[PDB]
């Protein structure tokens, strides 16, 4: 079978083998922050959120992700689009106190941010019906309660500038995925709290949030 | 097909531990754990290339361990039942970087994750290596003997390590932790020569390159 019953990009989370994320990108560096979450973070919508036992302060990042249609190393700004397939619209999921405790010791972020579902994932977005990444309103509420919303107007490092960075360091692959960072209003969530999540015109999601 | 043989080729995840060994310093508190990507796999026949931003690249040479099959919180009583076999791995570190992203408080990503940051030997299947805490790891660097230790010097035993790391991260088929370096871990430079082994079990060779 040479066709997409093999690398299907509507199914990108069941085959993706990497999911690189921004930090700061809405003291900020001379470079965006990176990390990784293992692709056993992704939730597809479906999937609950699920807290970790270690967990006291769970923080929802909505953040627009971008899927690589093909293999990247060192991949130009100017021809970065051209390595797109399209978008999907992520949650970060953030032990925010364990980050805290993370940041203060110098450690790796990975028990804050790279857990089992820290990677809820909407359905696949073609890059066709997004014009311009960077013209979108993002959203997210709890309980039918505004609490993100932002413009990708206001990202610090462009999408194709993320890109080229990123495959400087890291080569990217077919199906892999970068989160481009949250707007203002990062806030907490509870055990039997509902997330619904859009992108005005586009896309969206609901996720329960459950323990372990 | 995914052999096992070639996980390299269709592995998704790498996990690492901090410092697992006993034998240096270069209530125990838990494993640091890291990620590295996919694409940190640099299989024999390729070159470690050094990131264009590293003055300060490290060798670690470090038992991987490679889970044959889907994890979710597994009982250490268990974790050996999850395990398809080993690689001998490179932990490549570019040292000053990390000490830039430990002063931060920022992620280590850049110290830990690059392309080719994880150097991968034959395949070795479960069967060849009864006890896993009864193995000599060495590194060479242009003949000379850098790294040598037991894995009875590790702080947690491996079966600590998956069980610990399950309960973080769920481990699919196919996915490897790379267990800790013993002593001697230090730089290297573009032009060098790597050979490591496990004592009776195998060996690899890398030569270092730049961008
Ligand atoms: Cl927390
Ligand atoms: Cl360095
Ligand atoms: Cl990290
Ligand atoms: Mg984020
Ligand atoms: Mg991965
Ligand atoms: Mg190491």
């Amino acid at each position: 079978c040479t066709m997409a019953s093999t690398k299907p990009l509507s199914r990108f989370w069941e085959w993706g083998k990497n999911i690189v994320c921004v930090g700061r990108n809405y003291t900020v560096l001379s470079e965006p922050v990176l990390f990784l979450k293992p692709s056993t973070a992704y939730a597809p919508e479906g999937s609950p959120v699920l807290m970790p036992a270690y967990c006291r302060n769970l923080h929802h990042e909505v953040e627009l992700g971008v899927l690589l249609g093909k293999r990247g190393e060192a991949i130009p700004e100017a021809a970065a689009m051209d390595y797109v397939a399209g978008y999907a619209l992520c949650l970060d999921m953030t032990a925010r106190d364990v980050q805290e405790e993370c940041k203060k010791k110098g450690l790796p972020w990975t028990l804050a941010k790279s857990f089992t579902s820290s990677c809820p994932v909407s359905a696949f977005v073609p890059k066709e019906k997004i014009p311009d990444p960077h013209a979108l309103r993002l959203w997210l509420k709890v309980n039918g309660e505004l609490r993100q919303e932002g413009k990708t107007s206001s990202m610090i490092f462009s999408i194709p500038y993320i890109i080229s960075y990123v495959s400087k360091i890291i080569t990217l692959e077919e199906g892999d995925l970068i989160l481009t960072g949250t707007p203002k209003g990062v806030g907490p969530i509870k055990e039997n709290d509902e997330i619904e999540a859009g992108i005005d015109g586009v896309v969206s999601m609901r996720f329960k949030v459950k323990r372990s």
